[PDB]
């Protein structure tokens, strides 16, 4: 039934359908920016409609799955509905470890638009859509679009690009890069800190500290080598922040988990947030899993 493949070459092609929705929001002009539990806490019509899209879309040709998103919405128009798939991936073997896996038992965890506040203040690049495929409760495939890469470019420029992966393929569509050498540059939230997330960021003896929006975009900057380290101290994430991010992380041997060290579950029933906040490194995660300072530790809940 080749269930893996046929749902992760679906996810890339509604992934890039995605990311002509957010790039089609910003054009029009108008954003339809709603408050939810503060004003960092938004909801815009790119979240709205790529939600939309992402599920009907998945669930069409997918119905046996459970699909979680984050957006809480209450017909569908068929111009949202993507129906097509890479050809590419289709044609690579799926790992012999999941190959019989059946779609009912399936997890997919949507984030439709991953740094809106950011994009609300046209930081547009910080914007990703995920689509993570989790099963037996750990994310082993991934989707991450990324609308605006390249839009600093000129008007010549093609817009947008499509990360991917697989645990036990490898994850693709960037150049994979270590961080700096010799030096500690830890990234973490802009627009959602505290007291307690920078306390964390101060035991690791930065260098420099990045501030910018979005956990997938927070992952690309640890594959990319921008960052060698993503530390967010603080309940505020979900699953559908980490899932796909985790993967295509995972797949180039880095390592995702909980300020104390513990793997982030992915199946249906587990909580959406992350209570004990994220750790994340591509390279030397012990390093910085051994600077969490016992005080952060104790705050912080799973
Ligand atoms: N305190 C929070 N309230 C609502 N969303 C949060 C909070 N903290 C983190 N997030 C979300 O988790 C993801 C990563 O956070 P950030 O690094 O601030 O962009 C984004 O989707 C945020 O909106
Ligand atoms: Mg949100
Ligand atoms: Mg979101
Ligand atoms: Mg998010």
């Amino acid at each position: 039934h080749n269930v893996l493949m046929r749902l992760v070459a679906s996810a890339y092609s509604i992934a890039q359908k995605a990311g002509t929705i957010v790039r089609c929001v910003i054009a029009e002009g108008d954003l339809g920016i709603v408050q939810k539990t503060s004003a960092t806490d938004l909801q815009t019509k790119a979240d709205r409609m790529v939600q939309m899209s992402i599920c009907s879309s998945l669930s069409r040709k997918f119905p046996k799955l459970t699909i979680i998103g984050e957006e809480d919405l209450p017909e569908v128009d068929q111009e949202l509905i993507e129906d097509g798939q890479s050809e590419e991936i289709l044609k690579q073997p799926c790992p012999s470890q999941y190959s019989a896996i059946k779609e009912e038992d399936l997890v997919v965890w949507v984030d439709p638009v991953d740094g809106t506040k950011e994009y609300t203040e046209g930081l547009l690049d910080n914007v990703t859509v995920l689509i993570g495929i989790a099963y037996e409760g750990k994310a082993i495939a991934g989707i991450i679009n990324q609308p605006y890469y390249n839009y600093q470019a000129g008007p010549d420029a093609v817009l947008g690009r499509t990360i991917w992966g697989v645990l036990g393929l490898g994850a693709f569509g960037f150049q994979l890069k270590e961080a700096p050498a010799g030096k500690h540059i830890i990234t973490t939230t802009r627009s959602h800190s505290n007291k307690l997330v920078t306390d964390c960021i101060a035991a690791m003896n930065p260098d420099n500290v990045l501030r910018v929006g979005g956990a997938g975009n927070k992952i690309i900057q640890l594959i990319e080598g921008k960052a060698s380290a993503y530390v967010f101290a603080s309940p505020g994430c979900k699953k559908w922040d980490t899932c796909a991010p985790e993967v295509i992380l995972h797949a180039v041997g880095g390592k995702l988990t909980d300020i104390h060290g513990n793997p982030l579950q992915y199946d249906k029933e587990v909580k959406h947030m992350n209570s004990a906040g994220v750790l994340a490194a591509l390279r030397n995660y012990e390093y910085y899993a051994s600077r969490v300072p016992e005080s952060v530790k104790s705050a912080l809940i799973p």
